[PDB]
This record gives C-alpha cells, sequence and structure tokens, in this order.
C-alpha cells in the first residue's frame, strides 16, 4: 500500500533515446535518501524547486558521482579457511 | 557459487570520504552490462585498461549520465478501475 520516490540513473542509447541503468528507492528511514529527495524537490526555502532548477540539480549530482568497477569474492575465495 | 562484477556508484560525503548510492550487479545474461564490463575492462584489442584509462572511461561514463527523480503510483492510484 502506498508510493515511494526512486532516484533512477539513465544512459543514452545508439537509437538516440535513453536507457534507465539502475533505479535507486528513497526509503523514508533512511536520512540519505531523504536529503537526496530534498534536494531534488525544495528549494530550502520550502518552495518545490523549478524544472530549471531541478535540472540543474540533477546534473550538480551527476558533475559528482564517482563510478567504480567492482568485483565480488567467489564462493572458494569467501569460504572460512577451515 | 562464482563471483560477479558490479556497477557502484559513489558520491562525496560531509567527512570528506564518500559513500556508495547505489551498486548494478552486471549479470553476464545482459548485453548492456557486459557492453558496460567491457567498456571498463577491456581496450578494444583485448587489452586491459590502464588504471588511467580506466578512470577516464569511468568519468566518460557520469558525464552521460541523466538522473531522474521519479515517483511510484500508490495502490489506491494503480487500482484497476473495476
Amino acid at each position: 500500500k502506498g508510493a515511494s520516490a526512486y532516484l533512477n540513473f539513465h544512459f543514452p542509447t545508439r537509437d538516440g533515446k535513453d536507457v534507465r541503468l539502475v533505479s535507486l528507492g528513497l526509503r523514508a528511514d533512511d536520512a540519505l535518501h531523504m536529503q537526496l529527495q530534498e534536494f531534488l524537490t525544495v528549494d530550502d526555502k520550502g518552495k518545490p524547486l523549478s524544472e530549471t532548477a531541478y535540472a540543474e540539480r540533477c546534473k550538480k549530482l551527476v558533475s559528482r558521482l564517482i563510478i567504480k568497477l567492482g568485483v565480488t569474492r567467489s564462493e572458494e575465495e569467501r569460504a572460512l579457511d577451515l
């Protein structure tokens, strides 16, 4: 029951449209998520952002993202040295 | 059993470190994921990337990301008009 907000990461595709790479559900119990939600909705005066200010802030987020490729351990490597 | 690759999105935090916002598991059955994996590992000659080339490509990804905030429908709104 009820709705929630999502942070979606889109990337341009060869057909000139885009594709949604990953989605992040912003849980109300997560102070990071709510800081993100507030940042992308409200202008630190209560006032909902103009689409311009929203698009600017989305861009500003992007500009500070860091992308890292990570490989997890295999079960063989993670097994306890027993 | 076995390992897998992940695409991690980090963001800088007020303590001057960072936090991992979202992680994307790159499934071997997903041609998008494998195109991403190849892009971040290999230099279209077979040759594994230098850390420099890797960091450059990570940045290039970031530069073309589009972030959108999306709200899903509540159960009340999504209910069938029955």
